[PDB]
């Protein structure tokens, strides 16, 4: 069974508006630990792996596995009618049919009761990588998306280039080359601006430009993007959620 | 004749804008008591039905009355040129091809003047009612329109639900008095098109609070009292 | 060759959005006296000119001329990534073959480089008026609902803008006056003669949105030649629109 609420529905609003788009649905499995999902979008090159954590939520008990296949689209509309501030709450039956969402306002006696069919993705998705790569980036969530953006308008590839003193990250096309420069540097006040870089050894890697601009998206869930880069390996973009879980695309590079 | 001012075009601002979509042309009918709309959608489903008091006015004269038929659109384009806070006064004369339309800026040295030609256009008790706040009407009617095209309302002494049912999933929201009021007869059970809903809920600009008066087989009303001393009323059909 | 800095790209980025509509390419013609610009539509009724003068830079070396035939929507696409904030840099080298732009930003270790391929591309007024480009933008767009021509008419003791459609007509009266707090919210009025031009409001349109470079536009009007419209930038220089009458 499931039953778990969140103090507050920006998270699922944002988790949702994040994916909608590359991943028309998926399977949310669940289970005590929390929940998880693992899906491809559909040119299956983008994997995304999500996990909300037990932490997340206000109220969980899932004393007995489900998997949920939902219609992400369909699930958008339910959602997106919740004020960030709102108690939801999702529900699923053993064997379940449906998916309960129930969203309540702070103060107000309004109380919102959604149910969507669930669809058989026939299909388990399954996906386990923990792993070794040459180099970690972390940079702000909102750089990165407003650099992916603004290189986008000159080309469909991303090169990203990594020292131990730089990234850079180029874009070149007919009109014109944009490139964009990060050393490392720490921000006083709030860490969570800050560049950092690790790495063993340097790294030089091509990304499609469409699959990085999805990715992207996922700026909502963190001040902070961690890119994890390996020479003929997935890269990883992570997006850790402060309230317990991730959000992950792996990506291969070109070659 | 017809000289109307008002010490601020916001309520002619959001009269004009709350109504244009259901109702692109409508008359206008002026009289001793204050300027009158009523008019039916094109669907000939819904009708809108609205009253600006003299009372709304700082300065009123109409000492014979006269008809205005107004294409919306066109007025609300000129309307839309106005500052909530500017100074505006409505001109007809008696037998009247346009209307004039006179914007004075409050803090400074602007006046402007708009002439509109006129088109000619052809003109109780309830089982349960309910008060809610506007703004939670309209997005209630948003955030289900999404879901389907009908909207069924289910009033009882304890409840109001709205439920919206369709291929993405079914949404019902329930508003409990114990945020709402509800006063009843009897119970209620009517469906309405969200197509029509969303169409009155922009009146929400006009007045903090809905009144929604519903019956058995009779057109609901929905109600937002111009706290100036007027209203605009929207009548409309259920379905069966 | 060109090297200028500016302190903030904001000066920068508000010229490339306030012409880029009604101008697709242009020459940048850079000197030690600064950088202009000046071109017509492609319907041959509106001449842009601009000046960006050396005041306006932090720092300014044109040791020799250069001209930079640039695609300005291609350029928006680099100038609108910018903060108004960064420190933006424009170098070209002798004869060359692009422009270069730098952005940096205030507060972290990140550069921008940016490089777009050049292409090669080739009085005395009866009226003054002064107003706020805002107030002047706004009945621009209002009046724009009801035709396509704005009529003018200046008088020691007025200015009046009128347009007239199908619909219906619509007319704006401005009076002069002094603001003591403020002179710039101004408007002021000195004419030879009275003055009544027809301008189409399609250009007017475009014109306006240079209102973000100044606080003040200047319009001098003569019968029969073509109306200034004047953006003063407080940095110093200018965006200028010169628009005949019908």
């Amino acid at each position: 069974m499931l039953e778990g609420k969140f103090e507050e529905a920006a998270l699922l609003k944002k988790v949702v508006e994040a994916i909608k788009d590359c991943v028309k649905k998926c399977n949310f499995n669940c289970s005590e630990h929390g929940i998880t999902v693992q899906a491809v979008d559909d040119s299956r090159v983008l994997l995304v792996s999500l996990l909300i954590g037990q932490t997340s939520f206000s109220e969980y008990r899932c004393d007995r596995d489900v998997t949920l296949g939902i219609d992400l689209e369909s699930f958008s509309k339910i959602i997106k009618s919740a004020n960030n501030e709102d108690f939801l709450t999702l529900l699923a039956e053993d064997s379940p049919d449906q998916i309960m969402a129930i969203l309540e306002e702070k103060q107000k006696e309004k109380i919102s009761e959604y149910s969507l069919k669930l669809m058989d993705i026939d299909s388990e998705f399954l996906q386990i990588d923990d792993m070794e790569y040459d180099a970690v980036v972390n940079m702000p969530s909102s750089d990165f998306a407003k650099l992916v953006r603004d290189l986008k308008n000159l080309s469909e590839s991303l090169r990203v280039v990594v020292t131990k003193d730089s990234v850079k990250f180029t874009s070149e096309g007919d009109s014109g080359s944009g490139s964009v420069i990060l050393k490392p540097y720490t921000n006083l006040k709030n860490e969570r601006e800050s560049v950092t870089i690790s790495l063993d050894d340097p790294v030089d890697l091509t990304f499609g430009l469409k699959y990085l601009n999805d990715i992207v998206k996922a700026a909502t869930l963190s001040d902070v993007i961690t890119i994890k880069l390996a020479d003929k390996t997935p890269a990883l973009f992570e997006f850790k959620m402060q309230s317990g879980g991730y959000l992950r695309f792996y990506l291969a590079p070109k070659f």
